[PDB]
């Protein structure tokens, strides 16, 4: 409402937009509990990235605190329970990470078709394995996009330039909206048998937990390739492993895991699995857009 | 032309089209010099991939041989001098590989921007090194395309969808024609300092041998990423290694080498290098199209 503390490595645009909105702001970085508490004493708002841990002790000591803003998608460094007990609103910036998440997804799709990460490891091992890494063309193949928000939409328009047929489903996004970006919506039951590739771009909710499971993998065309650059849990990990074992799934690209880092290494260790350590939001550009978005949100209220 | 030997593993569509054209087809693979020569005794045509070596001794022993077709790009496995000397026509199928080559190139670009082969290796080694990785967003970045034939054009239209600024140069393709597919042509010297990424799609010629060398690498902006899915030697390997070691080049993706497989391991072993064993044409679709294209050429000859 009046004063905000930026307590992490943020792009200068964040301070600029807050001040333009009529808010006073203090910019500091890597503070200790007491240092953080002292600065927060006359602040209604708090802006963090990944370094600052917003624990119960910090929350309870900041009596004027009303909003905790995280410049990014995930809110693991913030005690959600302590904030909710105190009536503090916890905000994130999902839009800022959209482009980098969509780009990584497209890169993963290209990696599943041509096994570039596996071919690199092979080359680095002094091997020259041509027959093994015989791949597939993307042109003319069907891409099923489950979740048609900003990320799903950006993935669709990029893969359409490769001549992929983009189909999908989203219960929030209308068929008219998805048709404007060339995505034909079909009932979920009808999507599984048509896809050569399937990508998920939904939030993690009870309705989206295990969207790809033993039953849906069995409805897929044999040799389907799957991408999960959204959130760990949307693809049932045990069902994905069984599908890769039988060959029902020809390959998977995972940027997210139900447990991070995953203690069960069976998926990561599978030869047909490509993975990243949650790098979807890991670009200087996404970080700047999240810094900008959080300042825009704070001004709006 | 009456009998054709297919001496490498080809798509069944090749044999099927040749037979539709009235030709007798024999399909064999992994034949030795002696075995290949014996099969060709009653053959007017020979279809190869890259494993069959059409040497001077093979050409000279195959007295009925009229045509040698390669289901793919180039003819490095065919003795072009011996074929020209004995009046033997040599055919290939470069158009059959274009989409697959352009798709691999785009995959290489995305792999360099987000260090995907490195992240996979780190994960497979049982590590969670998120803090050690920082990628680059392609949107608004400049991609320089040297050579604007079929492959260069296909790379451009796909990377345009990522919001990349596509500039380039080709002495044969007019700036008006490249503008129609969104590639802004500028004098070669103006291209180097503008690119975040450079990809080569030219034939290997005296003018293109070492197109990227110590002189042109110095002209590039610090941290440039380079892709070579065209021909080994267009990017000077020695100059690329020095640029990688200095940081002038932030990363390189190589499908092709001056020597295949490469005995010099300096580039392949570099942490910022991603590579493939010449996989540009390695798709079920590209192999099927090349087999189809060479069969149509043989049937057109009869
Ligand atoms: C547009 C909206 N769609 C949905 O919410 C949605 C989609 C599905 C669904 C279920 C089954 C099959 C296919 C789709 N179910 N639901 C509840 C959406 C919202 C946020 C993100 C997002 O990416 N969030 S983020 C940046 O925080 O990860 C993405 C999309
Ligand atoms: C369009 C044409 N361009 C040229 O020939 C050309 C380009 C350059 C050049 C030199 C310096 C800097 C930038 C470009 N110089 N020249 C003579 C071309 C023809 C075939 C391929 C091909 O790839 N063929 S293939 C599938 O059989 O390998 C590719 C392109």
């Amino acid at each position: 409402l009046r004063k905000v503390l930026i307590s992490d490595s943020l792009d200068p645009c964040c301070r600029k937009i807050l001040q333009d909105g009529g808010l006073q702001v203090v910019e500091k970085q890597n503070l200790s509990k007491e240092e953080l508490i002292a600065e927060l004493q006359d602040c209604e708002g708090l802006i963090v990235r990944s370094a600052t841990k917003v624990t119960a002790d910090v929350i309870n000591a900041a009596e004027k605190l009303q909003v905790v803003g995280r410049a990014g998608t995930g809110v693991d460094n913030v005690d959600l329970e302590a904030a909710t007990r105190k009536g503090i609103l916890v905000m994130n910036t999902p839009n800022g990470n959209s482009l980098s998440a969509a780009e990584l997804t497209c890169g993963m799709i290209m990696c599943l078709a041509r096994q570039i990460p596996q071919a690199t490891a092979s080359m680095k091992d002094g091997k020259w394995e041509r027959k093994k890494f015989m791949g597939t063309e993307l042109n003319g193949k069907t891409l099923g996009i489950l979740g048609l928000g900003r990320i799903g939409r950006e993935v669709a328009t990029r893969m359409q330039s490769f001549g992929m047929k983009t189909i999908g489903y989203d219960p929030i996004i209308s068929p008219e909206v998805s048709a404007s970006f060339g995505v034909q919506q079909l009932p979920l039951e009808e999507i599984w048998p048509l896809c050569d590739f399937i990508t998920v771009h939904t939030p993690l909710l009870p309705s989206t937990t295990g969207l790809l499971n033993d039953n849906t993998f069995a409805q897929c065309k044999k040799g389907v390739r799957v991408v999960n650059c959204a959130r760990g849990g949307i693809v049932d990990e045990g069902a994905l492993l069984r599908a890769l074992q039988s060959g029902q799934c020809a390959g998977a690209a995972l940027d997210v895991f139900t447990e991070e880092p995953p203690r069960d290494r069976a998926l990561v260790d599978h030869e047909n699995v490509i993975s990243c350590p949650h790098l979807g939001a890991s670009t200087k550009e996404a970080q700047s857009r999240c810094g900008e978005e959080i300042a825009v949100q704070f001004v709006d209220m």
